[PDB]
Formats: structure tokens, C-alpha cells, sequence
């Protein structure tokens, strides 16, 4: 089963039936507003923050889902249908989806008209821009009214969903009909008060009617399928004051046969300075010049094609730095287009906003974000430059940090809990991802607050010797890092034993005492620690890498002397000092995160992948047994069947979903570059394989979700529901995927001095090429591979052999040609 | 004009169109268990707590409206149809819906089947019942399948709403198709943990077939009103796992011409203790004695039939304490069932769940839990005794309060703000309330914690004296108490300055310092410390009352000086020390709070109704021609048209709405009162009436909501909408309207020593009788009403002439007839 293909020349995919088996969206635009558009034009729109700014309404868990976004209403002659299919359900002789990258298109057709809308958000813009196309593809001419819709939110997400006893009186509209490009309405709630701010919702033609009254265009008793306006084939002018404000056109067109006619609506986000609020002395008025602009910007077909040649452009360059030409297209297809994208959205959304994650709890997460770095550092290095400095400065001076922040605001908050002992580790990963890339040591001299404190400023990296420094002096009885309310694991609390129902694990007070500690983030110092260690020593503090380099060597030998089980790692110390994730248990023998974790970190690696004797290789046979599904690799198992109350969170799920058994897709990355790295490339590819949108385009009926991104969590082997999806798009496993497959499996990655040559991968892709761009210069990579295991590559560059894997950087401006020989 | 009718004998109204112009609800239990049921069926019920154990899921601002609650598919030969109508739409033959007392009946018939549901929640009972009867009205015999249908919530409502990242991996059901006295679906989510409950759905009858999963049941793309099993007319017996769980059973029936059946479905909330949960060894089975018990005591119609004689004598005898019989029907079927039966919602509720109030952030409120208790204390008073202990529970040491309570675990919260000074004052109009009612002075006897601490008891008395001597030590430079973050009126937040958007003004932070006081505090203080002094009177506290009316006097004096503008009662003084609501400013020139409040507490009174130099009669008649409107008076005059920044929420509302010039009905009764008080009659029966549902019945389709209900707020004249009312049900209202219409207008209230007989109705009531029964005696009190302005009672008692209008308190058992002569 499928319900569409990837078109790769237009880096496209194709929707090619609306009934899917679960709404399938894009994410449109990428700078500051953002919109979720689903394949059946459902969602909504946000300036910077889904909390905060949300612009249009939207309903999780709505009967049918997706029933509310931007909808046309087709009018021809008294039937009544829409172009997304919903709401109105009317049957339809074309339809056609296609997600492109900042772009959407929805085509659909009937009774010989079809309508055609490009969406998307123009650069620069704070707008979702519809190009409307509507096609006569009759025999005879054609009179049609059509019918713009879409629902206006509150702005505060929050207060719209609960707060009736106050909101249902506040909605505020301005209506301009005659208005300098075509017709507009003015979402304006509470601009009257400390709102500097309203919403626009325009069209390039003088509107034969509007209206902004919900009940009015809807009717009593009527579904968005049943809207009485489009029915009655006129607008009914409704203003509204109070209840739900809408924004709706009306546009009478004729065509002759083959004809067509273009509109073009905008929905748009403008602020005033307060100077300049209002147009009148009596401030009743909204000042209407940003809103004007705007719709002048968009008022032709031709303003609109130039902005869409121009976002296809800045993809064009965003997608030139890394690419693969191999044999395999579903490989191709990941790494030159999909998952890029991908990253470019996570490093955007984080967690806050999809259609599962609903844009009101989750900010900007400290460990989402500086992951999500990984995989975006080559694509606007600029703008990871920023984040990182926007990260840091929500750290506290003690070295620990908020554990996300609001982005509309940049400040940190509590609100999804604090004291996640991994946290500040992240920290030193996204720096030492970026300088890498980069090479912009002027990074660490950046003065950077604590908790935004002003004054408090100290260079970027002192801040991340805090958090080498929170983890030296947090460690426990073995010492393993102590775990504090939960690691990269949010659902493994080992201080907590809550036995009162409904209180958040995530925000719920905790024990103090007790001597839990985590494998995982012993792995993780191990690693970063390093890292740490080496940007001491490059910045000329000769003592702080020796100390940096002695703690590691403590924690790395404390990982072997008390984290391993016999076959595998631990995964943790609870509350009293007892083994968790050891064959002792009956349940919860084996856990993922510190298999993966550990050997990255090269902990417990022998001579070879054919060392049956190295704790690294038995580690990964136990999770390649143990863990192992045709869907990718669970997190632990067995998954526990009874609530254990010194483990917190985890035991609360069903068995095979999210953290007890579910695949979360997240770690799997971690397993399939610990397979690199002892030397497996072909089962590493395997993993890669098991995961990848892809390469699971085949199984759309089990995935369910969209075919082209990656997901937060696959049901596992003890799921009745194994191998469907949950959460996509907002994921970590979207950039430890590009870091597994560009960095390990491909083997193109960034060293502080030169460019690393080492493939990984295994017999299935025989031979490949990659274009590298790296400070400047394009390095072409041309790869010769047998994928025989332990082997490892040569290099040749520019017709000279050179020793080991590494390609000292070469200046601006050159082009490398290297010849590659595994 | 009308939507239904009222049916005095039955204690009912009846809605006999589902086309109302707003959902129209009833309540459903009085104990601890509650159903929000509107008249299609829509709306959902909760155990204690609407945020922590709802059974079941709605949601507010669906399109349309209620497509939610539960619902009884009948497929006749094919053809689908709902009785509630909703959500199927189909025509029918007939419709009609009962509003009781504690229960509805909602009865559909369509093409010879009619489906005639009774609901209602038994005494003693968590649970809610339905009498399904279903009757051939053809002269042939029929067959039929029917598919009832209820969707779970996840217990935590906030969560179920935004947290799917999460919940849509835990739903859990179990399915008994064979149990003791028919087949069960079981709801168990989070059972495997910390939750102690589960719910269940079962039918007293073996079903044909089940359905458990929301997307089965309803198919893709669909709405509740196109539910794909009812059209297949086979359930599908599909067993949730994860997603959205629903309870749903198919039975077939048959009936020869006239006959008819009866199914009885119960939703039920069922506990076990800790070494019960498990019907296994292994703990992945409920324990399912409680629901095997439930279904028993439910098993046939004959016990549903007993259950609803016991609720209607639960009724009948709540409803025999006070009873009148007067020329007027409106007013006697607003006095002796309706105002009645709202108190006890309001009491139960607070402020929480509505159709408005959403059941999230609104737990049990300081302020309004204690008001709620002037119209119930006549009811149950036992009950009202333990609520004040609740209340007062949740005050701190220095005599200020948490603002509400959270009802599930009766500890203070602030999550709708902290520091409203005039909450401490409320706790005395309670408990005075309380004692006149019912000579219970070992109240003030009973120890109370302070914020629930263990060992800070002291007696409720003291806790009296710290809400004295919070205002006493809490006044500002004019010798008014100062405001804190508000007074009764929440959106005058003087001490806010808030340029934020976004950020609540109930919960922002206030600035500290100015002068800020408010006159409304001040005629409250001088009204219940009236009150306290009295209490420390009989408590022999010469000393203490003694400097207590000291203060009174003072309190009373500054009014006078320094909160008396001219021809009305100052507002307030904001943070420096500027009139708020005066003559010298363009906008709200005059708020109405301080007019009867001020009046109620004697200030300002001279000679008479006609001491045109009194500032009592000034105020009055400012009110009237100021705020007057034929839908009642307006909060203040004029409304603000642009933020007045150191006002607070107020003007941030648009003109007519709410706070800001709606008519807030909560404090009408204040001024009719204050007539009554003055001596003006028939201006406060004509004020009663302007805001009474039973003389609004006629306007149905301009007042929009439940015509046998007080609102929360009518939209005021400044409003596009006047006449409009929104926040229905759960408003103080309720408890103040019946305060005023049984205790001023008609004149029988309660005194510490005997019952005060004091008619001040007017000439539109001629003559009544009133029946009250009042500490164990029965009191007939008949009366001739001239309506003479400022003419006052005088009594004769059992054949004998009184002085004054109290009437000693007789003896319980006995009957004492008062002929009463205004
Ligand atoms: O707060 C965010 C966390 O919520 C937990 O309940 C979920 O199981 C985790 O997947 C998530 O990391
Ligand atoms: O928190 C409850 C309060 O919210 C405010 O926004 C409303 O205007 C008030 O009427 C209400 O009392
Ligand atoms: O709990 C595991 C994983 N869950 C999902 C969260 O977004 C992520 O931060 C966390 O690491
Ligand atoms: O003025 C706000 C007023 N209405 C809304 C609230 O229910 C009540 O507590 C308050 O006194």
C-alpha cells in the first residue's frame, strides 16, 4: 500500500487520494511564521510562537480530524464543494496534493471546474500567501461563486481553548471592502488594549460580499461541510462582535471554455510601534499602512510566481552544501532533499508545534535544540550562531539550565519541569558541532548572560565549562553521573514515587537524597567531556584539558567497572542503589539509550566488529536480539507489564508505546553510528533502513503517518499496534538521522582541521559520490566500496595518496577532488 | 417570543423544539457526582472535580455547537436516526425535552419508533442513568438495532486537551459482553498506575455487538453525525488500544404494533482500595465487584423507577423550608422551584463547569463559595456548616485567602490569582448567614486550620477576627481599605500597569506601593464588621465588639467624607490617589457596586424614600437613570472606549461587555435590595423582574440561553448584542436574587433571635403568602400588601398584636400563623 509518490525533479511528494490514513501535513515557511498545512488544506498559521501569537484556529482531535483550515467553497450553479474534498466531502473527478519544500498545492476538480491553490509563506514575509486558480475545463461557460474561509484564533492558544467567559466577548473586526489592492478583513482582537498587533486576511479584487461572523457564514446546526452562506450562494456581510471571528471573501467568476482566472489571498501578521497604532485621534481605528503593504506586495500572479522562484532558490542553496549521487534513490532522495528539510523544521519547531505536539506546553526545549543543531549547522551556520547563543543564555550559573524557553520571548521556563541532569552536556555537543562545521572559534569569546541576566555576561565558553563542572561535581556512589529528576529518558524518574494519580511525572515535586545515577549520562560526559577537553586545550587552558581529560578517564572507567551487566550496559543506579536494565529483572533487561551512547563514546571497543569478546560488539548482538524489529529497535524489553514506582513515568505506558517498548526512532541513530564505529557498516545500514521514510513509503497503511519525515515514536514488538507511528515531523531522530547517515555511514564529516573521509556502509551501496562544501571550499568525494567489515578507507587527493582519513582544509575557493578506496 | 414552556406540576420546563438558539442545559446530581446535560444530549459528567475525573469528553467551540454527549443511534431498515436529533439531523416526527429536577427526559420519534431516554443521576450514586423506551407508534411490527454511544475522557481534562504527544498512546479499555446482568465496557485508562478508578458503560441486557475504538466506530473522515457502524447496522467489536476510547453497545429490538421496552444504560466512576485493584494474580485485570454491584442496584426498571420517586421527595422536601403563594406565577415558580434549584448547582459547583465555564483553571472560589451559601444555608445546612469549614480551611493566619480551592483536594491554589481584598470579608456574610439560619453557634467553636497546616487550629471564630482585622489594619490614606490586586469587581486592577500582551491580569504581577483604596471594600466592611461585632457580642466579647463598631463607624464615616461624589458613590482611588468613578472624569462617571452596597449597609440614609437630600436616594436614582436598561442596570456608565492603563482588565473589554458596561446580574440584587431598604418597593420588583428567566421566558430569542436560569452577564446597552446573555447557571446571582426576592421584597429572613417579617414589594403583589419553616418550627405568614411607598409591616401573631416585625422563634413542631399588614 501507498496513497502517493516522491516526484525527486521537483522535490515534491504526491498526494494522489485525500483519504489517507491520517492527515499529512507540510510545514510552510521558515524564518519567523510558520504555518501546519495538512493535504486537505487543514491547520493553522503562528507568528514566532503557537502559544502565544497563534493567528488561526485550529481543533486537535476534532470529529473527522483536520475538519477546519483554509478552505475555498465552490458555488457552481447551487451544488456546493471544496477542493481539499474537506469539509464538504463532495466526490471529485481530480484530486492532487503535493508538499514541496515552503510550498504547498492542492488541486481539485468537478463538474468541469477545477481549483487550484499554491500556499505557501513568501521570504521576509510574516504571511500564508494562496495563489487560486480556477480552470473551466468544460465544453460550456461557467458562473461560480467561490468563498474564502478560514478561522481566526485569540492569539493566546491557551486562554482561546478555556477561557469563554472572558474571550467570547472581546473578538474585534474591521471590514474593508474598498481597500487599495481588493478587499480585506482585520482580525483585531485586543489590539484595543496591549496587543500592538493584528491579523490581515486579503484578496487582489474588489469582494462581491464578506463576512466575519463564524454562526452567520456556518449556520445553527451546521458542520464547516454544511456552511449555510456558500449553500445560500451569497455572503451575508456579518460583522462580528463577540463569538468567532472569521475572515471570508466572495468572488463571482465566468469562464469560457479553458479558461481560467487567478486570485490571490493573503493572511498576514502586521504590528504597529504604538506611536502609530491607530489612524484616528480617537484611537477606534486601526492604522492600516503595514496591511496595505503587504497586500501590495502580493496584489499580481507575477509578485507571486517571483517570490515562489525565489524560495525555490534559497532551498536550491540551502540544499547545496551536502548531497549523495549513488546507486540507491531512496538513500538519495534522504540525504539531498527530505531529510535537510526535515531539519530545517526542527531546528524551527523544536517540540511545540505539529499535529500532535499542540503548540502550548513545549517551547524551545535546551536539549531539542542544541540536538537539533547537529543537524543543522551546515545548512545557516549564521543562524546556529544565534540559537546557540539564545540556548546558553537560559543556562543558570551553577551550570544547570531551564529546561526549554518560550520562543516568543527567548526566557526559560519550568512549565514541562527542571533538573534534567543531561541537559547541560548538550550544551558543549551543538558548540562542538558548530565549530566544527563553522570553524568560528570567536563563538567561545561570546559574552553570554546567565538566566538573561543582564550584567551577568560571561563568555560562551565558560558557560560550557559549567556544564563539564555541574557533571564532575553531580556524580554518585559508582561514579556514574547522578541522574537528578530524569536523563535524555524523560520517563525514567528514579526520584520520585508518585502514588498520586494526575500529577505530571514531568513537573511533580521530587525526593530529595537517595543515590540514583545514569549510565547514559556517563556516556554522554564521556563523549562531550572530550570534546571539552580538546576546546580547553585549543584555546590555550593548558590545565583545565589536563583536569577535563583525568574526570573523563574517572567516568569512562567507572562506565566498565560498575555500568556493565555482562552482555550489556546498565542502564542506571535507582533511589536505594540497585541495577536497572540487568538480566536480574524480569522486566526492563535491556535498554537502548547507553548501548548506543557508550560505544560512540568508544567505551568497551576491541580490534574489530569480529571481537566477539569486546563489551562494544556484545552490547550491540544483545540489542541487535533483544531490541531488534523489522520497524527499527525498541527501547528496552521486555516492556513492564505493572506500574514500578522507583522508575517513574515508564511503566505507565501500555507495553510496546512511547518509552516502555515503543521504537523511539530518536535513539536508533545512536545504534546505527556505534555500528560504524566497531567496524559493522552493513547492519548499521540495516538500522538505517528499518526507520527511514523511504524506505517505508511501501508499509503507508502500517506507518500511517507521513511517508516522508521521520517520527518521534514507531509501536513496537510488544505493541498490538506494531510498527504504526505517532508524533511526526518534531523529532531529534530527523537530525541524528542526518548525522548517522552524512557523517557515519557516507562518512563526510567536519573535524576541527580537516574534512574526515570514512565511509561506513556496507556492500548495498557499492559506489557513490558527495559534494561536500565546507569552509568555503567543495570538496567531490568519489567512493569506490566493497562494504567488506572492519575495512576502512583510503584517500587520494588531488592525485596524491595521504595518510589516514583526514583532508586538512583546503582555502576558500577550491574544489578537492577525492578519490576514496574502502 | 418562546422555545418551550414551563410545567409547574411536574417542576419541569419543556423545550419542545431542538432548535434553540443556544445548547440548553440541565444538572444532573447534588452530591458528588455531576452530569452537564443539554437538551440533544450533549455535555459530559465528572466525579467531585471537572479538571481531575471526567468521565467523558466534550468540546466547547465545536462546530456545531454539542456534536457531543450521549447518544442512542437507531437504525430502522437501513435508515439512521438520533432522538436527542443531534447529531444525525434526521427529521422527525416528534421532539420534546424535559428539564427536571435532577433529571431530563429527551424523547424522539421518527417514522412509527419512539426513543424516549430518561436521564438523571441516583442519591447515593456515582453514576449516571438512562431509561431508554423505545415504543412502535405504527400499526405494524417493527424491528430496529440500537447503538448508544459515550466518549471517554482521559480523567484529566486539562491533559486529555493539549498533552497527545503523550495521551494518545494510554487509553485502555476491557470488554464484558457476559456479565451478571448484561454486558459492560470498561474505561481504565491509567488503572495500571496511580489511578484508583475506573469507569464503566453497561446496558442491562446481553448486546449483540460492541464498539470501543472512536475510529472504528465513527469511520474516517466522518462526523459524529455519519457514524459508520449505525449505517452498517452491525457494531464492529472493535477493542480500543490506545486512540480515542468510547463506550458503545448494538441491541436489537422488535415490538408488535403499541408495544414498547425498556434498556438501562449506567455510566458509572467505581473505586477499589489498594489490595482490591486486581481480579488477577498478575494485575492486568480490574477488579470488578463495585461496577458488578452498580449494574445490579440498576438492573431492572422497577429499581430506576424507585430511584427517581426517591429523587423527586429529595425534592420535594428541599423545596418545603420556603414556599410561596401569590397572585403572581412567575414569581412564585422563580421562588419555589427554579432560584431554588440553581442554588444548589451554584453550591455545588462554584464557578467550574458550565457550557462557558470550561472545568480547567475555576476550582471552588473564596469569594463566591461563600455567597453561594446565603441562598443555600436554607436548604441543607449541615452541608453548608461543612463548607464553611472547607472554605475557611484555605485562609492564612493574617486573615487574606487563596482565592479558590481546588475541589478534588480542598487546598488553596493561585492559579486565578492571590490578594483580592475583599475575599477575607465574604467568610463572615457566610457564616453569619449560616447562624441566623440556623442557631448553630457552636460553629465559631469549631477549629479550623490555617491553610489546612497541621496544628494551626484555631476556633472559626478566630478566623472571623483575622478578616476583621485584615481590613481594620489594611486601610489607605482616606481610611478606605486598600484594593490589592481587586475587589469583588475583578477587572479593576489598579496596582497592574500591564503593557504585556498575553499575560492574564488576574495572575500578573502587581506593583508595589500607592495609595490605591477601594469604596466598595469600605460598604462591605462596614456591613459584615456590623455583623462580626455582632457575633463577638454573644460570644461575650464586650471589648471586642465595642472596638469593632469603632472602626465600623470610622469605616462609615470615610464613605461619607471622602467616597461620596456628588450625586453617587465614588468608585475608587487608584495608585495615585486620582477618583475612580467620578462626575470629573469622561467615562464611567458612576459603578454601580458601590451604590448598593453602600445602601444596603444603611449608609447614606435619611428620612425616607423621598429624602430627596439623602445620598442614599441620590445614588439610587443616578443608578436608575445612569445604568438603567429594560434588561437591567449596566456595571458603570459610560463604558471606557480605549484602555485606561491603570484601570486594569476593565476597558480592555469592548463597550456593553461584561466588566466593561455589561449588565453583571450578580450585583443587581444589591440595588434591589438597597431599594427595598430605602423603602422604594416597587423599583426593586421592578429591578427583580428586568433579570428573572421566568419574566424573561418571552424574549427567548433575544436573551438566547436557558430561560430558567439567572446569567452570569446580559449584554449592556452599549452592545450591538443588548439583551444577550452569556455565562449561564454558575453566577452569585442565583444565591442573591433569591436573598433578595425571599428576604427583602417578600420580607422573611432569618434574624440571630427571631424571624424579621418586612415586605418591600410594591403595589404589583397585593397580597401573598409565604410558608418557611425555621429552626424546627413552621411559620404562615399571610399577607395584604397596599405597596403604600415607604409603608413598612406590622404583625399580629397567633390572634396577637406584636411590636416591631420579628417574630421570636417558636418552638420546634410548632405551627404560628402571622397575619402581616403593609
Ligand atoms: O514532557 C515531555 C515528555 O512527556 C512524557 O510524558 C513523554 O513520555 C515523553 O516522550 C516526553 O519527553
Ligand atoms: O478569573 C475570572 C475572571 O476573569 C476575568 O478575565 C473576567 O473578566 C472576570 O469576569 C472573571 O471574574
Ligand atoms: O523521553 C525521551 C524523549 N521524549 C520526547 C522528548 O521531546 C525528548 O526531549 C526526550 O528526550
Ligand atoms: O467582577 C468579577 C465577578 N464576576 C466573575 C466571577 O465569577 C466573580 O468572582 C467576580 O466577583
Amino acid at each position: 500500500m501507498r496513497y502517493g509518490h516522491f516526484d525527486d525533479a521537483a522535490r515534491e511528494y504526491v498526494i494522489t487520494t485525500p483519504h489517507t490514513p491520517y492527515p499529512w501535513i507540510n510545514y510552510l515557511g521558515s524564518e519567523q511564521f510558520f504555518s501546519l498545512l495538512s493535504h486537505q488544506a487543514g491547520g493553522y498559521s503562528f507568528y514566532r510562537d503557537a502559544k502565544m501569537r497563534r493567528l488561526t484556529r485550529y481543533r486537535y482531535n476534532n470529529i473527522p480530524a483536520d475538519a477546519g483550515g483554509r478552505y475555498l467553497y465552490v458555488n457552481d450553479g447551487g451544488d456546493v464543494w471544496t477542493p481539499s474534498w474537506l469539509p464538504v466531502k463532495a466526490d471529485l473527478d481530480h484530486f492532487e496534493a503535493r508538499h514541496g519544500l515552503g510550498y504547498s498545492r492542492i488541486t481539485g476538480e468537478r463538474n468541469g471546474l477545477k481549483v487550484e491553490t499554491l500556499f505557501f509563506v513568501p521570504l521576509g514575509e510574516n504571511a500564508e500567501v494562496q495563489k487560486v486558480t480556477v480552470t473551466n475545463t468544460s465544453d460550456a461557460p461557467k458562473t461560480a461563486t467561490l468563498f474564502s474561509f478560514v478561522e481566526f484564533c485569540l492569539w493566546n492558544a491557551q486562554d482561546d481553548q478555556t477561557n469563554y467567559q472572558r474571550n467570547l466577548s472581546i473578538g474585534e473586526v474591521e471590514v474593508e471592502q474598498d481597500g487599495p489592492h481588493g478587499s480585506a478583513i482585520y482580525h483585531k482582537t485586543e489590539y484595543r488594549e496591549r496587543r500592538d498587533h493584528y491579523a490581515v486576511f486579503g484578496v487582489n479584487t474588489r469582494a462581491d460580499g464578506f463576512d466575519t461572523d463564524r454562526d452567520t457564514f456556518v449556520g445553527a446546526y451546521n458542520s464547516l461541510g454544511e456552511a449555510s452562506v456558500p449553500r445560500a450562494g451569497k455572503s451575508a456581510d456579518s460583522v462580528a462582535s463577540g463569538w468567532y471571528p472569521i475572515g471570508s471573501h466572495s468572488v463571482a467568476v465566468t469562464l469560457q471554455p479553458g479558461e481560467s482566472r487567478d486570485l490571490v489571498y493573503v493572511l498576514g501578521y502586521l504590528e504597529n510601534p504604538d506611536e502609530e497604532k491607530w489612524a484616528d485621534d480617537a484611537h477606534q481605528v486601526v492604522n492600516k499602512a503595514p496591511a496595505h503593504a503587504l497586500l501590495g506586495r502580493f496584489a499580481t500572479s507575477e509578485q507571486v510566481d517571483a517570490a515562489l522562484e525565489a524560495l525555490n532558490s534559497y532551498w536550491t542553496n540551502l540544499l547545496s552544501t551536502y548531497s549523495v549521487s549513488s546507486t540507491d534513490e531512496k538513500l538519495d532522495r534522504m540525504v539531498n532533499i527530505w531529510n535537510q528539510y526535515q531539519c530545517m523544521v526542527t531546528f524551527n519547531m523544536s517540540r511545540s508545534a505539529s499535529f500532535f505536539e499542540t503548540g502550548i506546553g513545549r517551547g524551545m526545549g535546551f536539549r531539542d535544540s542544541n540536538q537539533d543543531l547537529l543537524g543543522f549547522v551546515h545548512l545557516i551556520p549564521e543562524r546556529a550562531r544565534e540559537r546557540i547563543i539564545d540556548i546558553a543564555s537560559t543556562q543558570f550559573a551553577d551550570g544547570s539550565a531551564y529546561h526549554q524557553y518560550q520562543p516568543l520571548t527567548k526566557r526559560g521556563n519550568n512549565d514541562i519541569g527542571s533538573g534534567f541532569n543531561d541537559d547541560p552536556l548538550w550544551l558543549i555537543a551543538g558548540v562542538a558541532a558548530y565549530i566544527k562545521e563553522s570553524g568560528d572559534w570567536g563563538i567561545l569569546d561570546e559574552p553570554v548572560p546567565f538566566d538573561n541576566e543582564p550584567g551577568s555576561e560571561v563568555p560562551l565558553f565558560e558557560h560550557l565549562t559549567r556544564s563539564f563542572q555541574f557533571t564532575v561535581q553531580n556524580r554518585g556512589p559508582h561514579g556514574l553521573p547522578l541522574i537528578g529528576r530524569a536523563d535524555w529518558n524523560d520517563c525514567l524518574n528514579l526520584n520520585c514515587f508518585s502514588t498520586t494519580p494526575g500529577e505530571s511525572f514531568q513537573t511533580t515535586e521530587n525526593q530529595a537524597g537517595g543515590v540514583a545515577e545514569s549510565v547514559f549520562i556517563a556516556a554522554q560526559f564521556v563523549l562531550y567531556g572530550a570534546e571539552y577537553a580538546t576546546l580547553a586545550e585549543r584555546r590555550g587552558l593548558a590545565d583545565v584539558a589536563t583536569e577535563a581529560r583525568k574526570y573523563v578517564d574517572e567516568v569512562r572507567a567507572a562506565v566498565l567497572e560498575h555500568g556493565w551487566d555482562g552482555q550489556w550496559f546498565l542502564r542506571a543506579y535507582d533511589y536505594y542503589g540497585n541495577p536497572v536494565g540487568t538480566d536480574a529483572k524480569p522486566e526492563g533487561k535491556i535498554w537502548i539509550e547507553p548501548q548506543g551512547f557508550a560505544v560512540m563514546a568508544g567505551i568497551g571497543v576491541g580490534e574489530g566488529p569480529d571481537d566477539a569478546d569486546a563489551p562494544a560488539v556484545k552490547a550491540l548482538d544483545s540489542v541487535n536480539e533483544m531490541l531488534g524489529t523489522p520497524h527499527g529497535l525498541v527501547l528496552q524489553y521486555p516492556a513492564y507489564t505493572t506500574y514500578q514506582i522507583e522508575l517513574g513515568e515508564v511503566s505507565t505506558y501500555p507495553p510496546g508505546y512511547k518509552e516502555n517498548g515503543g521504537i523511539f526512532c530518536h535513539n536508533n541513530p545512536w545504534v546505527i553510528i556505534a555500528e560504524t564505529v566497531v567496524g559493522r557498516g552493513a547492519q548499521a545500514f540495516d538500522y538505517y533502513k528499518r526507520i527511514t521514510p523511504a524506505y517505508r513509503e511501501d508499509i503507508s497503511d502500517t506507518h500511517k503517518l507521513e511517508p516522508y519525515v521521520y517520527a518521534q515514536m514507531i509501536a513496537g514488538k510488544e505493541a498490538v499496534r506494531a510498527g504504526e507511528a505517532k508524533n511526526s515531523w518534531l523529532t531529534g531522530t530527523a537530525a541524528w538521522n542526518f548525522v548517522a547517515v552524512s557523517q557515519y555511514l557516507l562518512g563526510v564529516r567536519p573535524d576541527y582541521d580537516g574534512l574526515v573521509v570514512d565511509p561506513q556502509i556496507g556492500p548495498d551501496v557499492p559506489s557513490y559520490t558527495v559534494t561536500r562544501v565546507a569552509r568555503g571550499a567543495t570538496y567531490e568525494i568519489t567512493v569506490t566500496n566493497s562494504g567488506a567489515p572492519g575495512a576502512r578507507a583510503s584517500l587520494t587527493v588531488d592525485g596524491a595518496p595521504v595518510d589516514g582519513r583526514t583532508v586538512p582544509y583546503a582555502p576558500a575557493g577550491s574544489t578537492v577532488r577525492v578519490e576514496v578506496t574502502v
